């Protein structure tokens, strides 16, 4: 099949009249800037590389926003955490597979085109393995295949409550496996993962819930092809937690004790030192910030200028789901920057003043990294994945190159996200994604049982 696009994000960047060529797989073939569109699909507006969103824990969609209510004085992402914990408990196979349904549609509608989905809700409402363990990932799988997302899979391993290997508390029933179960369940997921087109990573829940010799373990496991994520760093408590346990911050302890490099998604990194900084932007490590979920979680603010500075790779998740936007993160990545420093204009590259573009560029490398796919750049061989904004709208319309990326992060908004393509297939036209009706409807059952 053929599109064409007046105007379109390249890797060289900004492109008049491209014409694209799809494989009737879904990858790019061909791409003709300054060409004809004859006989080619001609596009509605701006077109831009997908953004992959590199953490999700799909089940939170259904609670989101739920959590806003003062119940102490001092609030905070401990008792957050207790509320999370409620839910998930009470959480039946097919409700978690209606709400990562309803979600991936809503994720396709902001722009995001693939998702990591860090998983780790694996076991039954007694915490007892199903008869195949693999029963709620799989899933997953389908879920992302009914929304027509790009998935990388991560199941989690998740063993402890704390540092030191603590005993799991009974809330987290429904996420433990041993090293052993855990690989077991990685190589069983490769080949229905495979089939659909998925992706699949390895992953540590956090220091907190796992051991350094089970870190070892899995990592010497022989998955050298996989991406590895972890949350670290998230909160002060867990810090200072560590350092109890260790001497050693979070982040220092696990570049002094693992060979940290670019396969990893260092999911939050919020409190990283100046030396911490430095050592994820020597390794080529990309942070996985999630600005609305952080902000949300009162966890803090990352030093990304600094990082950036450096060299740092980063990509944007939307986590916990209280927002699904694109805009929202980025424009918020840079927002707090701006309110830390009371400066403006923060986060930019010597070759790159602006500011979207900067921010648009590096999500899009940070995020195909982080998911180990194919994607973050409309280039001949990978897949095609993209938006297409609304030609129609006046700020866009009156814009070109980078100071359109300007205003919609920075003066518009979601609703300019027009058309959705992933794998060579558009899943969002005109707003409306074809599956959403019966989505919502089975959405809202599952809501109101919850
Ligand atoms: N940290 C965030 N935001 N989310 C975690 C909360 C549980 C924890 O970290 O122990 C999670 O979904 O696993
Ligand atoms: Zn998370």
């Amino acid at each position: 099949s053929a599109i064409f696009a007046e105007r379109a994000l390249l890797p060289e960047g900004w492109a008049r009249n491209v014409r694209f060529e799809i494989s009737a797989d879904g990858v790019l073939a061909e791409i003709r800037p300054d060409a004809n569109a004859d006989g080619a699909e001609r596009l509605g507006g701006a077109v831009l590389p997908g953004m992959p969103n590199l953490h999700s824990h799909a089940f939170q969609r259904a609670m989101a926003g739920l959590a806003e209510v003062a119940g102490n004085p001092n609030d905070s992402f401990w008792t957050w955490r207790e509320l999370m914990y409620r839910m998930v408990a009470r959480l039946s196979p097919e409700q978690i597979e209606v709400i990562a349904c309803q979600l991936y549609i809503e994720m396709l509608k902001a722009g995001y085109t693939a998702v990591a989905e860090f998983h780790y809700v694996h076991h039954d409402l007694d915490g007892r393995s199903y008869a195949d363990p693999a029963e709620l990932s799989l899933r997953i799988s389908r879920a992302a295949s009914a929304a027509g997302i790009g998935l990388t899979l991560l199941p989690v391993l998740y063993s402890h409550a704390g540092f030191g290997g603590q005993p799991a508390s009974e809330g987290q029933r429904r996420f433990i496996n041993g090293s052993e179960a855990y690989l077991e369940l990685l190589q069983r997921l490769r080949a229905p993962l495979e089939a659909a087109g998925h992706s699949l990573g390895l992953c540590f829940h956090s220091l907190r819930a796992v051991t350094p010799q089970q870190i070892a373990t899995v990592l010497a496991a022989g998955h050298d092809d996989l991406p590895v994520h972890i949350h670290i760093a998230e909160q002060q408590k867990e810090v200072d937690d560590c350092q109890a346990w260790s001497g050693r911050r979070p982040l220092q302890w696990l570049y002094e004790n693992v060979a940290v490099d670019q396969r990893w998604c260092l999911v939050h990194a919020t409190h990283a030192d100046p030396a911490e900084v430095a050592a994820m932007a020597r390794s080529g490590a990309v942070a996985g910030l999630c600005l609305s979920t952080e902000a949300n979680l009162g966890d803090g603010i990352f030093p990304a200028t600094d990082f950036l500075a450096q060299g740092g790779r980063l990509g944007i998740g939307s986590d916990s789901h209280v927002s699904l936007s694109v805009v929202e993160e980025l424009r918020w990545l840079e927002y707090g920057q701006r309110l830390r420093d009371r400066k403006r204009n923060r986060l930019y590259r010597d070759d790159q003043p602006m500011i979207g573009r900067t921010l648009y560029d590096a999500a899009l490398a940070g995020g195909a990294q982080a998911l180990g796919q194919p994607i973050g750049s409309l280039a001949v061989g990978r897949r095609a994945d993209l938006l297409v904004l609304d030609g129609n709208d006046p700020y866009l319309a009156s814009a070109e190159g980078d100071a359109l990326l300007n205003r919609w992060l920075f003066a518009g908004g979601d609703r300019q996200v027009r058309d959705v393509m992933v794998a060579g297939r558009w899943v969002v036209r005109d707003g409306r994604h074809a599956g959403e009706e019966r989505s919502a409807r089975a959405f809202v059952q599952v809501l109101g049982e919850l």
